[PDB]
């Protein structure tokens, strides 16, 4: 009852029947008689419908959801990694990065500063991920200590992206949380292509613990079955070349998810500067935008999430497909009253592209007609 | 101004010079005109003075001090570690082990059967020692959690023995307690020698992280740099054939921890059973008696550590040496209320030799005669 991933002649075949004209006639709130990921391959190959118009309609058909927008700033909590991810300045090869480690004072510091200074309600904690099961254990163990400690603070929606997690892990973040708190685990799979993965998470069998493609894939199945509800995978556009592929593969998971109960987010971010040993494809914005509103459209109730890897530019053009709306710095313990997050080459994870502080970038979002739920702007009579 | 080890042959040179029978007729609170180790050494060697009159000498020069005896119990979080100590059942090379980690709540329902079932007010953490920074240091914040919500539950004296401790770890561990709070760092060198240590503890730059004899030796250095002020140096009874050059490296070690004004317990554990790599010697009863006699006489204010390593007809002859009793077993939870603690060989460190629950056995200390601080018999208007 885990996931398994579809066969793409498959889905090509269902592809072939779908009436992409007819799907875009459906009213909001109705549901194409295909698969969703045939749906979504067959809008995306369909290029008589333009990427501006496939966008439209996506917005169209998310428009109804409520809250629009709701947000969270990323906590990285250390930069140690064990693994090996090519394109990912943290992989334990990577010497030359400065590592660093947060403890009680420096987390609990970090989420004052989100909480009072920027106005945010949701925070995601992020790590490496680690080889030997003690470690693995440690690691979940602090990071269900700081998620119980956001809870505690009055953050709303907490995230958290620690790798994948095996039963007796889950076990150990659980004790911190109750069943129905606001907690999603982040497990992007980056590409759902075995062989792309392997070029960039490396080879199994040799302590490289993300190589292990089939323990990550179904940590989602061991947190639902563990009694939890929300999920969020991803795929990490400009991995795999053939983006039609990935797409299925995501829509995929986003069906099976919802079909045991979840409620997931979606994450597709896009490649970023890093300290890289394998170089990567560079995905254009019309691909990029009708490949969020294929997904955005086909998955209507699954948020897509939007960060400021992208820059303002781009995040003007795309919010409408999004559903989160995550600013921050992937940089350890990077934020500080009244000053710009750090995004210090030497420490981060990669290189942002929009810098601008997470209250200013939501303040302008709701100040442009769009509110943001977890976001409490520190002003007037908030104003402390 | 670290701890430097004695050269033995300048301290065989000054016990020559020590009148050992001028040394017993001083009075308590009178410090001997030679160097601790020295006396220490001249006492050892004068075989003219008995075993059981020196052993008489030593329970009077200590009898003034207050309290009596302390107790705490250990609690093994863990049973996980990346070092090979040849006598440790825990060496990382056992793969006959079922290796164990407690989380939130079973660490907190073991304190809450020490707190309320044995009625004991001090507790010890222990884990493995790990060999990578990150392990290191989110071991280090765990157990610093352990701490702080062992004090928080009411616990007046907290040990703990994780392992040899670095500026940064220490950091980690520090930012969950108070410079004044009770914590007592323990790091038992096991021997002083370091052509025994190498034996037991393996060669050093191959991922074995306690073969650094030298990190581990300035551990309480460090820890005393930082602000802190208890301090446990201990030898492995057992491990090194020629025990008087031990017994002058651990007293010379309280010596200086002593002058830099630290409180130092001092612990002689004697060798169990264990899955071990490699054989041990066995030292018999009257020779380990003159041992803690010998150190107990010349280090009068540094309480010797007893535990339930020896059996309940040894605890009877040597408990006036002792002036910490510390009851317990090393497995990992082993806890229950109303039950006999847990030994398993699967699961151990080592296997004890009295296995009666602490306040069985801390209530008859009571009742002979000796009260034990940090002990509340759990009785009568006190029975719950
Ligand atoms: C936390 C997420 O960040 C993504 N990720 C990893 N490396 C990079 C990069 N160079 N640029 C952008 N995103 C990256 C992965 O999808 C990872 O799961
Ligand atoms: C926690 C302490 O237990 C001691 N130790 C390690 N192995 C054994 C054994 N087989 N028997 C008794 N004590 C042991 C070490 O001195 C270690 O530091
Ligand atoms: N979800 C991946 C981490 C993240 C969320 N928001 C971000 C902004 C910038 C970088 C990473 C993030
Ligand atoms: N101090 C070493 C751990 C310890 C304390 N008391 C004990 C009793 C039995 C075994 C270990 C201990
Ligand atoms: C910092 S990347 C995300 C978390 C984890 N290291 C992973 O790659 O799954
Ligand atoms: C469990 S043995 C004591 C703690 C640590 N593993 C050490 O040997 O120092
Ligand atoms: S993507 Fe995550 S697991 Fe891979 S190297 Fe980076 S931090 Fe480590
Ligand atoms: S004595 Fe401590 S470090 Fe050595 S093998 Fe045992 S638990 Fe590990
Ligand atoms: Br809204
Ligand atoms: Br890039
Ligand atoms: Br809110
Ligand atoms: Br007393
Ligand atoms: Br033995
Ligand atoms: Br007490
Ligand atoms: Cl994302
Ligand atoms: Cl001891």
């Amino acid at each position: 009852g885990d996931f398994v991933l579809p066969e793409l002649e498959d889905v090509r075949a269902e592809a072939a029947t779908v009436d992409t004209r007819a799907v875009l006639a459906l009213a909001e709130g109705e549901e194409p008689a295909e698969s969703r990921a045939a749906v979504a391959l067959a809008l995306w190959e369909d290029r008589s419908i333009g990427t501006a118009e496939l966008q439209a309609a996506a917005e169209a058909r998310c428009g109804a959801r409520r809250p629009r927008l709701h947000t969270f700033v990323p906590l990285y909590t250390t930069n140690y990694c064990d693994s090996e991810c090519k394109m990912c300045s943290m992989r334990k090869g990577n010497h030359r990065l400065d590592r660093k480690f947060s403890g009680r004072k420096e987390i609990t510091e970090q989420l004052e500063i989100l909480y009072h200074h920027e106005g945010v309600r949701g925070v995601g904690f992020l790590t490496g991920e680690y080889e030997d099961k003690h470690t693995r254990l440690a690691s979940a163990f602090r990071i269900g200590w700081a998620i119980r400690t956001a809870l505690d603070l009055g953050f709303e929606r907490v995230y958290f992206n620690i790798g994948s997690m095996e039963q007796d892990e889950i076990d150990v973040l659980g004790e911190w949380i109750g069943r129905e708190d606001p907690v999603t685990m982040c497990v992007f799979q980056e590409s759902y292509d075995r062989e792309t993965y392997r070029r960039f998470m490396g080879k199994t069998s040799v302590g490289v613990p993300k190589a292990d493609f089939d323990r990550r894939v179904v940590s989602f199945d061991r947190w639902l079955d563990a009694g939890y509800r929300y999920v969020n995978p991803g795929v990490l556009v400009g991995l795999h070349d053939d983006l039609s592929a990935e797409l299925v593969s995501l829509v995929a998971h986003g069906d099976h998810l919802r079909s045991r109960g979840a409620t997931a987010d979606l994450s597709v971010p896009r490649m970023r500067p890093a300290m890289k040993s394998r170089d990567t494809t560079r995905v254009g914005d019309d691909d990029y935008l009708r490949l969020m509103s294929v997904v955005a459209f086909t998955c209507p109730e699954q948020r897509l999430v939007l960060t400021t890897r992208e820059p303002q530019e781009f995040q003007d053009v795309a919010l409408g497909l999004a559903g989160v709306i995550s600013p921050g710095s992937p940089d350890v313990a990077p934020y500080r009253a009244g000053c710009e997050a750090r995004n210090d080459e030497k420490s981060s994870q990669f290189l942002v592209a929009d810098l601008r502080r997470p209250r200013h970038i939501l303040g302008r979002i709701e100040a442009s007609g769009t509110p943001v739920d977890h976001f409490v702007n520190p002003a007037g009579e908030a104003s402390r």
